[PDB]
């Protein structure tokens, strides 16, 4: 509350650490479905169904241009990529499996880096 704060955590490396996580996600062999925005002209249904499209290149652009106010907002976008994936793709499909793989891969890097 006013003049009553938990000890100040060092957040000075967060931008650099998120960047590294995101690079590792970009270079994973199963990243291919998430590297670029889904083409809303070429994929029927996607624009109407998926209210907040997200992908790694968009995350990268936001990260590099100071559009994430904090760690949590970066993690929410990353998770959105996989939530979107699950909404649109069957679990038993190459893309559905990629999504589950990448979320697991992500959450581990996340826990190891920040928890």
């Amino acid at each position: 509350s006013m003049s009553v704060k938990k000890p100040k955590r060092d957040d000075s490396k967060d931008l650099a650490l998120c960047s590294m996580i995101l690079t590792e996600m970009e270079t994973h062999e199963d990243a291919w479905p998430f590297l670029l925005p889904v083409n809303l002209k070429l994929v029927p249904g996607y624009k109407k169904v998926i209210k907040k499209p997200m992908d790694f290149s968009t995350i990268r652009e936001k990260l590099s241009s100071g559009q994430y106010p904090n760690l949590e907002t970066f993690a929410l976008d990353v998770r959105l990529v996989f939530d979107n994936c699950e909404t649109f793709n069957e679990d038993d499909s190459d893309i559905g499996r990629a999504g589950h793989n990448m979320r697991k891969y992500f959450e581990k890097k996340w826990t190891d880096t920040f928890k």
